[PDB]
DNA sequence: TTTATTATTTTATATTATATAA
DNA sequence: TTATATAATATAAAATAATAAA
DNA sequence: TTTATTATTTTATATTATATAA
DNA sequence: TTATATAATATAAAATAATAAA
């Protein structure tokens, strides 16, 4: 259940830019108009059924430009979506324990080529547990200067 | 997911009144500070109980004064649902099966004495089934004219 | 909850490179 | 990480909500 | 999805006349 | 119809969401 702040985000978030089509869809709204011309008997699902084996069909030089147009159209999407998602407000910094696990993982991991990520983070998880103290701290007293500059830039 | 007319009738509604709260908790709210100084360790959960106590124990001549004042609230809370449900869109007009029903129940009512009224309702349901063309067109015709108006008086 | 009619909403479909869920 | 939703759309047909009274 | 710490959120509780759900 | 939710409050305390990276 989202909170406040990722309410706020996922309502920012949904604002932002949207996907872009589908580059069967490109190809399907200029040949949807023909495609009903083509056959008004069939219902709009069985339009779509045969329609979608047109673009299987398709000899490479039509389909490869709605292709490309895609690739195209995406990448216009792209910029955006970065220069979007970084303007937006910015979580909160990482706990002390997760600055300690992204510290360590590389290590971690070349000792435990076998293990997932997830079974890592269980691995991290007691490698902080059985941390020192003093050790712990320094990660906790970086916390402390991390939401400081956090609620200082953003009060 | 429901229908647009409906659905603005829907966020109206919400901004309606709201029901006053119970006599307990006027009473409650009046002598809050007061149980918590008498019991300063207690949980806020904890205070809420002994407040249950003493109202269930209150001197009763002080105990209806709060029933009373709690008798006023609800009065202008249901004069302002009064006026502000007069205010809002109407409902749909309702179906025709419907106002059969209604014209029906009191009669079918007294054959089956034993029935509830999700029962009663089948015993209607079968007899709109059975209902003369001529008369369930009656209905028919008399609904249609009122969602007929209903969008003239409330167009979308 | 029940009922029947009707006004309104959801679904059914095609394609996939990736954003996102987890 | 891997598994799953998503982006676009037309539109018949299928699913359901509205409605009253107890 | 996994981890620990930390921030945020829900719960624990009294009442009870009615309204609302079903 | 019956069965459950609701209106109000405090605020500690218990619960849970945020938080990265794969």
């Amino acid at each position: 259940k989202a909170s406040k702040r990722t309410q706020l985000r996922n309502e920012l978030i949904k604002q932002g830019p949207k996907r872009p089509t589908s580059a069967y869809f490109l190809y399907l709204q200029d040949h949807r108009s023909q495609f009903v011309k083509e056959n008004p008997t069939l219902r709009p699902a069985e339009i779509s059924k045969i329609a979608g084996e047109k673009w299987q069909n398709l000899e490479a030089d039509i389909k490869e430009k709605y292709i490309s147009e895609r690739k195209k159209l995406y990448s216009e999407y792209q910029k955006a979506k970065k220069e979007f998602d970084e303007k937006l407000p910015p979580k909160k910094p990482a706990g002390p324990f997760i600055k300690y696990a992204n510290e360590v993982r590389s290590q971690v991991f070349a000792q435990h080529p076998d293990k997932s990520q997830l079974d890592l983070m269980k691995i991290i998880g007691d490698k902080w547990q059985s941390l020192d103290q003093s050790i712990k701290d320094k990660y906790i007293q970086e916390y402390k200067k991390a939401i400081q500059e956090y609620n200082a830039r953003y009060p």
